[PDB]
């Protein structure tokens, strides 16, 4: 499954790495790709293992806003 | 001694942390304080031990531009 989340506050490569790392530490997330130019975060996942709510919380816990 | 560097590209707390760590790794740098709001980086150092050239290089090696 794929989810595209729109995120505010990611301003550089360090933010990209923080977000991708946080998402990839969740069991069930297969990969994550931040696009800093448009704020889009694309998550590939097993939808029997992880909910989108968990993705949003992981990102917000890193200090960003899911919009 | 005190040096103020003007640095472009620091966008967030991760950038701040990276710049301060790189500077504090240099022998003779006592402390470093990034102001993200104006790009100024204040470095306290022993001017017998460290040159400003070493500070600029450390910053530019982390990917930022020193003015
Ligand atoms: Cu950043
Ligand atoms: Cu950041
Ligand atoms: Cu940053
Ligand atoms: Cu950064
Ligand atoms: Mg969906
Ligand atoms: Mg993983
Ligand atoms: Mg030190």
């Amino acid at each position: 499954s794929q989810e595209i989340l729109n995120v505010e506050g990611m301003s550089c490569g360090h933010c990209k790495s923080a977000v991708e790392s946080a998402l990839n530490n969740i069991d069930g997330v297969t990969s994550a790709d931040v696009n800093l130019e448009n704020g889009q975060v694309s998550v590939q996942y097993d939808d029997s293992k992880v909910a989108v709510s968990q993705m949003k919380d992981a990102i917000e816990d890193q200090g960003y806003d899911v919009v």
